[PDB]
């Protein structure tokens, strides 16, 4: 039989979804929001995100969301209701400097399960493109979980590069939904 490696694509550890979100008035938020695609290789990611828009190319108000397969982008979701989220906050000369690495490798850091035994508290990550300035967050399942969203954050904050003087804040989806629970 033929050698697996010569052929095979690299399955990852998790099957992963793209989402898209462009504000329109017209729409309520969740009509808003629309599945892309699904990947679950090495190389299915490589061509889904070879072929999109950087998010730094986006038109403001839009957001990209990659999600576990099976969890929706959104609060109501059972895997995130009780959870919550690493944000990341950048100014608007971030946009041209930090906005597509810092996707890029938030993006890595999923795929390549990157957060060691709490990776399975990992939903999955957005980037809101937006005038006032842009965010990336990680969202995690359950916010009162300490060990696992304080590991994730700090595994963050250090392959994002950021310097100890930043310091960035994670919020609970219940908060956001009606300040900080940790901080590295
Ligand atoms: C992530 N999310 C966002 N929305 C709606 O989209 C709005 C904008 O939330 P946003 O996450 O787009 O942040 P933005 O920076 O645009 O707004 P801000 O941070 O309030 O200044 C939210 O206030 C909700 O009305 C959401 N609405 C529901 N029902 N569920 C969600 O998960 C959800």
């Amino acid at each position: 039989v033929a050698n697996p490696e010569h052929y095979i694509k690299h399955p990852l550890q998790n099957r992963w979804a793209l989402w898209f979100f462009k504000n329109d008035k017209s729409k309520t938020w969740q009509a808003n929001l629309r599945l892309i695609s699904k990947f679950d290789t090495v190389e299915d990611f490589w061509a889904l995100y070879n072929h999109i828009q950087l998010s730094s190319n986006l038109m403001p108000g839009c957001d990209y969301s990659l999600f576990k397969d099976g969890i929706e982008p959104m609060w109501e979701d059972e895997k995130n209701k009780r959870g919550g989220r690493w944000l990341i906050t950048l100014n608007k000369q971030q946009r041209r400097s930090d906005l597509d690495r810092f996707w890029l490798e938030t993006l890595l850091c999923l795929i390549g399960e990157s957060f060691d035994d709490y990776s399975d508290d990992v939903c999955g990550a957005v980037v809101n493109v937006r005038a006032k300035g842009d965010k990336i967050a990680i969202w995690t399942t359950e916010c009162e979980n300490r060990d696992a969203v304080t590991h994730i954050g700090r595994v963050y904050k250090e392959r994002l590069g950021l310097p100890p003087k930043i310091v960035i804040g994670y919020q609970s989806h219940a908060d956001t939904a009606t300040k900080n629970r940790f901080v590295v």
